[PDB]
């Protein structure tokens, strides 16, 4: 301690940890080459959030930002899982349809700029401007949203039972928990400042131990990451 | 205002504002997977320096870096945008052309060290030193424009007319207006300071909006981008 | 001069450089599209290479992390270094073998873990933490040789006598290689302190020109880069 956040920074880093571990586990000596995608997507996102969790748990990803008159505390070290892990994430929704290339280039670059621009708000001296880049944050979010549930239609008529089942499931999982992130980084330490940083702390932790090992144990439960 | 340069960091957020959603509404609905490419990876080039121009424009983007016995005024931005459009912009080419994996390998990789080493030159601080990495990217730009005028000879057995007509007009845009930025920032405020960063900034605005959103007006009217 | 370091800078920047040369001269107007790939790869190594080892020359790649008390020197440039040029001689190994694409994924993965954790264990300001680091970093790289050795056995039914053989002696020169590299962070400048950054810088050109300038030419003259 020192930090009232650090217990929620140790208890995710010890949730990513296991999670890692598990799935590392879990995908040992598996041969199909489709779950073998799938499970190194999927074990990839957690030991990443790991490292970012215990980065922050140490206090190398934290920094101070001025705005607002006062020195606040920011930590960075999200955007530079989120960066990975999302597209990551994104890679494993479109492989289960399988995306055109196209589609996954959209995907991963709206990412890329809604992580991106999040990271420019959290960093952001002049506090009114955290705000537009929020803005344009969330209309990138808003476009991947789009995409996952309007631009895969040519893939419906040839889409195993197994794949459009699981395909839905982790579609629904992604759009309710993705979208509470840019809520918390509004009430909280990035944003408005209505939540202390000791919850906004706790609520991305219970969301990306969700949306990474939550999500990662409906993936690699399924069938639908073998070729039939 | 209060920086002169300001009015065509306003400019060229417009401009590149307005050329992604006209990309993204002309784009939309194509169903051809060829076509889906080109529009993603065309309209995510202008979506990226929008956000990187409007960075610049709200003072983010730019850094002081002490040299020459003062303190001047340089916009990193330019670089994050460019890491990843410029190497989109080649591989609009290269998929136009078919290219082999190893040439787009060396394509982006290439454009990589161009883009990070002309960073390193707008970031170092002894002043003779900077024009060495000037040189190094140059160096680089100058394979890109050897690789796109002679590594694809094996592809002209094989190419469709219509391909081939798109192809040779975008690479002589490419090849001149690229040019033109080591020239510009030779001459500008990031070298020898003969040109004020306020016209230096207009002349990145015009290659910029040129170099992406005129570019893919002519890519993406081409009947080139579709398979046939 | 200045830093005594210097002359091992200059003459890792020089056979780096001299490596790239020499890789882009063997490599043009070779036509096979695997042949391509192999030196494109191989040669954008030690482009970067020389890229990053003159920065670290021209003190650029230089930076003071305090930490055990003392502002001690840090070159940082040779993460930016390995962040693109271990994935790529993975990227290499892979090849050669055919891997599935979850394997490379997995592979380059763990080596983007392995280096950022090294760069966050370098910059560490506490003592103590650099170390977990580092055994998180030393955890991934074991991976990785994990991976190596026994991620390929779908791959030896069907795999040409040529492409065994360059792929073992290149694993094995990337095991021998790649597992000093943890040894020399830790009892050099970045680690313990018991070597001095002279006799450190030493050892990291003697590896670096050996994993890479070495590696490659025993890649780049076998009959495995090219499909039969
Ligand atoms: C050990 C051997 O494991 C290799 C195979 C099967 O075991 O797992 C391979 C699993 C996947 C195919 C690979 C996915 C990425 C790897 C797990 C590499 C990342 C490992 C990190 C060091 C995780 C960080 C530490 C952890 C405790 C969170
Ligand atoms: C495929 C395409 C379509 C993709 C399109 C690209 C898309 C992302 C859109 C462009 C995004 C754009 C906003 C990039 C802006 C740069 C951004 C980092 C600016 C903030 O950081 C700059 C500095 C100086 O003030 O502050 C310091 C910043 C922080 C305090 C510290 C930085 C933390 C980073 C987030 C770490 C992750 C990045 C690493 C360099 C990668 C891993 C390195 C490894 C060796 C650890
Ligand atoms: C869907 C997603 C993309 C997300 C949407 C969010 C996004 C559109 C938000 C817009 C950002 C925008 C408000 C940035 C401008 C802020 C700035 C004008 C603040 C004013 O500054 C005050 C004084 C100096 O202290 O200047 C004041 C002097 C003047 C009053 C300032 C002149 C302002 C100009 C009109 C700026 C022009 C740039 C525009 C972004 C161009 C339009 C883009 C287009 C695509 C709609
Ligand atoms: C805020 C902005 C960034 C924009 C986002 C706003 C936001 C409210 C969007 C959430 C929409 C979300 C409920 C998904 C909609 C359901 C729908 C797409 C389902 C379609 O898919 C198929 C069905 C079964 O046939 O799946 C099965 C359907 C599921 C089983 C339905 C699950 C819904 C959840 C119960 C919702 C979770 C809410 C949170 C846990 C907390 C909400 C409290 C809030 C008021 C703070
Ligand atoms: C809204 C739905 O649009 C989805 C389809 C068709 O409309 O466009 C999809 C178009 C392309 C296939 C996707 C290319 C990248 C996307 C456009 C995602 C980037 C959007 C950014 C938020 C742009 C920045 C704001 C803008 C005003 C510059
Ligand atoms: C496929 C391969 C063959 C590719 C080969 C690789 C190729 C690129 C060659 C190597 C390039 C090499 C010169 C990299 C050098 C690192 C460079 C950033 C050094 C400058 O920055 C370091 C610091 C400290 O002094 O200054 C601060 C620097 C700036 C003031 C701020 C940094 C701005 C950045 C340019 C932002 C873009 C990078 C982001 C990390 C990506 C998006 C992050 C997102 C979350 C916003
Ligand atoms: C085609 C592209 C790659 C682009 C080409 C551009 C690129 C080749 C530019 C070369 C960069 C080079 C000049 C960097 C050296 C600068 C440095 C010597 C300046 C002198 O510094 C002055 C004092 C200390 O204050 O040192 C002075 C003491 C001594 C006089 C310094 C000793 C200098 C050494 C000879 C440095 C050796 C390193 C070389 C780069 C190795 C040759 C590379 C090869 C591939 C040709
Ligand atoms: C400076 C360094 C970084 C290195 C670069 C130097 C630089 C001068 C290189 C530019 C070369 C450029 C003109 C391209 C050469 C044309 C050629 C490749 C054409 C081949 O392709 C097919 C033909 C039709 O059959 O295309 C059709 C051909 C086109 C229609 C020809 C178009 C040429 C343009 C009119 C040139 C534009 C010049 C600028 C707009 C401003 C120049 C002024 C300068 C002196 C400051
Ligand atoms: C010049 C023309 O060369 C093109 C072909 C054959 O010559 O090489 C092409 C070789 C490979 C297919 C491309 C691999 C990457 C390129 C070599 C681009 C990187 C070049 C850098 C500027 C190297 C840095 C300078 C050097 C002296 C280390
Ligand atoms: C496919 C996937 C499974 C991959 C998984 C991702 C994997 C990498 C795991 C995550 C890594 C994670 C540790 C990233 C952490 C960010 C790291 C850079 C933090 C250190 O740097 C942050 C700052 C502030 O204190 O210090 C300053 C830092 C340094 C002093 C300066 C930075 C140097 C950089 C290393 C330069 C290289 C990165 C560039 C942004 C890329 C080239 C830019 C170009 C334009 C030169
Ligand atoms: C195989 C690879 C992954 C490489 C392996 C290396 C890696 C596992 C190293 C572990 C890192 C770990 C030691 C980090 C914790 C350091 C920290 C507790 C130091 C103590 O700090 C002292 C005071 C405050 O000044 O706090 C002291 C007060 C308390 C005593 C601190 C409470 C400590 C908590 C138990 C921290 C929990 C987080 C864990 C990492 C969760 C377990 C992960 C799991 C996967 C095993
Ligand atoms: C420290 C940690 C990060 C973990 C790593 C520890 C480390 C000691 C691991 C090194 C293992 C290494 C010797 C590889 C093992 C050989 C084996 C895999 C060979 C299998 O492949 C086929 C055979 C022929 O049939 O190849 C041919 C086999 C080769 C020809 C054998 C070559 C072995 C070398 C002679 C070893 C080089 C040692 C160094 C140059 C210096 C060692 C001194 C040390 C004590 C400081
Ligand atoms: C593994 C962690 C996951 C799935 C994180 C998802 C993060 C987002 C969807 C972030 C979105 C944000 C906005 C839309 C607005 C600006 C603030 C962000 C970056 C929190
Ligand atoms: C979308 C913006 C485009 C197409 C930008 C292109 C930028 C270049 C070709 C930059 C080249 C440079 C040099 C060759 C030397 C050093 C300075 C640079 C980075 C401006
Ligand atoms: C071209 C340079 C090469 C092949 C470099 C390889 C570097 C490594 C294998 C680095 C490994 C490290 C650890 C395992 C622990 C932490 C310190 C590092 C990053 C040096």
């Amino acid at each position: 301690t020192g930090r009232p956040e650090w217990i929620w920074l140790a208890l995710g880093t010890a949730l990513m940890g296991l999670g890692t571990l598990y799935f590392l586990v879990k995908g040992m000596g598996v041969s199909d080459p489709d779950a073998k995608k799938f499970y190194a997507i999927t074990t990839l996102v957690p030991a990443i959030a790991f490292t970012m969790y215990l980065s922050m748990l140490l206090g190398y990803g934290l920094t101070m930002v001025p705005f607002g008159g006062e020195q606040n505390p920011i930590y960075w070290a999200r955007y530079a899982d989120w960066l990975f892990t999302t597209p990551l994430l994104l890679l494993d929704l479109a492989l289960l349809v399988d995306a055109d290339q196209g589609t996954i280039l959209a995907l991963v670059g709206a990412d890329g700029i809604m992580i991106g621009t999040g990271l420019v708000g959290a960093l952001t001296k002049v506090y009114s401007y955290r705000f537009v880049w929020w803005a344009i944050s969330t209309a990138a979010m808003l476009y991947i949203l789009y995409v996952l549930f309007f631009g895969f239609t040519s893939k419906a008529e040839s889409m195993r039972p197994e794949v459009a089942s699981t395909f839905k499931v982790l579609r629904n999982v992604t759009v309710v928990l993705w979208s509470a992130y840019p809520v918390v980084w509004l009430i909280g330490s990035e944003g408005a400042g209505i939540v202390p940083l000791n919850i906004e702390t706790l609520l991305f932790m219970v969301l990306d131990v969700s949306a990474k090992v939550g999500f990662g144990l409906i993936l690699l439960r399924s069938r639908a990451i073998f070729g039939e």
